[PDB]
């Protein structure tokens, strides 16, 4: 690793993913990243409910980091003195020392640099895991995805090449917002004051909200995902704490790695797939119809009542072969 | 599609599935179906609890529709003036327009005809999805399965032929029946009056009942499924809203497509498989022993306490090679 | 089976597994086991909460039974007169008579001997299932694993040999301990007195505790699992009632059969896998780094708050290629 060239990557905010190659002629590199932790109060729904949140780089999820199999990830993790809590990082893509958590314990005002070999292909969760407060830091927003691409790109079960034209990253967050005796959600002045009441809600195993990318409706309206007929999209879906079941309404998972590990053959033609709590999965889809799709957790209560749903707006020409309204709604003859 | 022959299929009520070919020499057809929505109050347990239910064709689940890959499904959906609500249909097997929901919005007194290409093999959920009330219509009973068989029939991982001699269809329904201050389940005069209280229960993510085919014990006694030693059964299991884990007590899943898509290789020898909320899965089993089996969700609380269990009564000759009582229960020597 | 040699196996307590061969030159045998049921009050957490427990052989889980495909399992099940309840056993690995439950109904003071053919390879749950009280006996602790190894040992997707150097067995138990009006957990004088209150908690679908091998912290401290760099461990994980998502913190599932059936190809490089309620799964991992790992259910609330987490202490030499602390935590420059 000490023999290798270094490259520095500039991260981009979800739902985008930073520029990268799929199949590459390049040899292994030490790939350098930096992230800065930000604790902040965030508004998470349409009625002004707040979360005392904790983030990598100011977003939920943290940004997606992309490397190739055989690369080394070298992350500088910064915990500004403006934060109240200690933090660290655990990479599921890494081997040893609790995913790196033991080597990256940063108090406010400190930083650390971790290197690990990305020797396994796939999408992998990374998350904060400070001893004694792991689930709180995770459910408060401290997770994201590391994608390790095979050096020769994605492959189907027969070893044929697969690709995406655009990648989107979706972090799904089960939130545990406490209520007061009046039945309204509690607003806390500081992160520390949210703790005890939040642990109590967590222990019920019942989320108050389940959101994509930090808020009900985050991936809707002006902020809907976009694509065009004929384009192949990769949808990366991470859930660091709780199971989810992604579904594209009006579409499919053409090729899906629901356990998120690219050396395994993908499944095809899925209606709904399953992302295990503590993992990231990946689905390819090539659009064949224009229109607005929903991308959601298909526990429909979790999607429509609790917030786990987004939109994809797709341009292009309608295909009557695939679907046709033979008779529009009309009175029964 | 406009060049093709049409065929009309008469649907049958669950747990049966309408007559169809597996492997077929026939070419693609436009396959015509009709379903009529029925809102009705249904008794769902042994103690007289009622559900303000919503159904395709008067049953939970709706009937299973069977076509072959490359066929076109052409469904006439009828919403009689006797119903109170608007409805539509979203086929997970279809491509575009939110699965067809956008093209089939029928007010009471109206009907519509949708065509789509069944270009992907597998078992696929279909369900109602009226804008603004999706989870309510789904959990109240509006879902069923479309099975798209490969034109050359089912195949094992090595591409060898597989078949079933009899097919059964099981829809599992997580129900959310509200209670009054007295702790008894509420009975509502109309469908609309159940709504607000039901949404509140839904948001707890805790079903009051979880039933196969519309009621606790639906598939038991006179209504148990049946088979014989040597017969291969296909068990289609749909759950449009919540995860389940089917298990045949005393048997196995010989070949299982738990994600329900036939172009993927099945798994063999399963004890328990997993049907993701928002999907239908399929399992083959060849009976080797006579007797009464249970087919259930193997969260045993969900099965035995909440209602997610049925029976299969199997005729034939006992096999002592497979299992033998060496010593019957007797006092400890 | 009446032509075959018999062997008698002495069972060992979890988390160990009794001595056995993987690949074997031996032909099929009748393999004889005995287990004795023990009802007992057990302390399940650090604050003195008790469970009115029910066990195979005095442990949660029951011991793991290991045979080879084509062997016959012959179990003598003993229910001492000191117990209060009737019991039986249902082997998911068996064919017929509700897994053997119908043939092994033993009142206190009785015993029975069941034989069945272990004709399917994999890890399979076994559990008590007395008519009318199935979920109670299961959640109170009456489950364990039968492992049926292929006669030629484990194989990867390409049919290459796989092995483990050490096997550990982990039973995960969702517990349903009732509380009194004071908010403290109830302590019951007898097993029968726990029943009604426990059924009420069960019906909420919310466990009070979720534990590995009978107690919070069971597999920690003096009782942590152990291994060494270069050693391959098999981690058998059973959950007879509820879904779980195992994860090795700082490691991976090198080869995983999450549905637990060895005739299916395993998946590689998993971060987190999924064990369906009512099943046992198996994961291989070869250690590459020394240190203390956590092995946990990656619903981190379930792990850290409710008890579903253990430790593995690993000896050997640190590998800087795999992971290196480039800069230890230090003030931000
Ligand atoms: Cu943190
Ligand atoms: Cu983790
Ligand atoms: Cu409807
Ligand atoms: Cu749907
Ligand atoms: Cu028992
Ligand atoms: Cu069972
Ligand atoms: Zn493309
Ligand atoms: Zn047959
Ligand atoms: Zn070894």
């Amino acid at each position: 690793a000490d023999k290798l060239p270094h490259t520095k990557v500039t991260l981009v905010a979800p739902p985008q993913v930073h520029p990268h190659e799929q199949a590459t002629k390049s040899g292994p590199k030490v790939v350098e990243f930096t992230m800065t932790i930000e604790e902040k109060k965030m508004v998470i729904d349409d009625k002004g409910t707040t979360l005392q949140a904790m983030t990598f780089n100011g977003s939920m999820p943290g940004p997606t980091l992309v490397v190739h199999e055989g690369d080394y990830v070298q992350l500088t993790l910064v915990n500004p003195a403006t934060n109240a809590m200690p933090h660290n990082v655990d990479f599921h893509g890494a081997t040893g020392a609790l995913g790196g958590a033991k080597l990256t314990n940063v108090n406010p005002g400190e930083q650390a640099t971790l290197r690990f070999k990305a020797d396994r292909s796939g999408t992998f969760v990374y998350h904060c895991a400070p001893e004694g407060m792991v689930p709180w830091h995770v459910v408060s927003g401290m997770s994201g995805t590391l994608m390790v691409l095979p050096r020769d790109g994605l492959k189907d079960p027969q070893g044929k090449p697969l690709h995406y034209d655009r990648a989107y990253t979706i972090g799904e967050f089960d939130l545990y917002i406490p209520k007061g005796p009046d039945g309204k959600y509690k607003d806390y002045a500081t992160l520390a004051e949210s703790y005890g009441d939040t642990v109590q809600v967590m222990r019920t195993l019942t989320p108050s909200h389940i959101v994509f990318n930090g808020k009900v409706g985050a991936l809707t309206g002006a902020n809907a995902l976009t694509a065009k007929v004929g384009e192949t999209v990769l949808l990366i879906h991470s859930q660091a704490n709780r199971d989810t079941r992604p579904h594209l309404i009006g579409g499919h998972g053409d090729w899906v790695w629901e356990t998120g590990k690219f050396a395994n053959p993908p499944q095809r033609d899925l209606e709904t797939w399953f992302i295990r709590g503590g993992s990231a999965g990946a689905a390819l889809y090539t659009f064949k119809q224009p229109g607005v799709y929903a991308y959601l957790n298909h526990n429909l209560i979790e999607a429509f009542e609790l917030g786990a749903a987004g939109h994809i707006k797709v341009e292009g020409k309608w295909n009557d072969d695939l679907m046709k309204q033979i008779k529009a709604p009309a009175p029964i003859p």
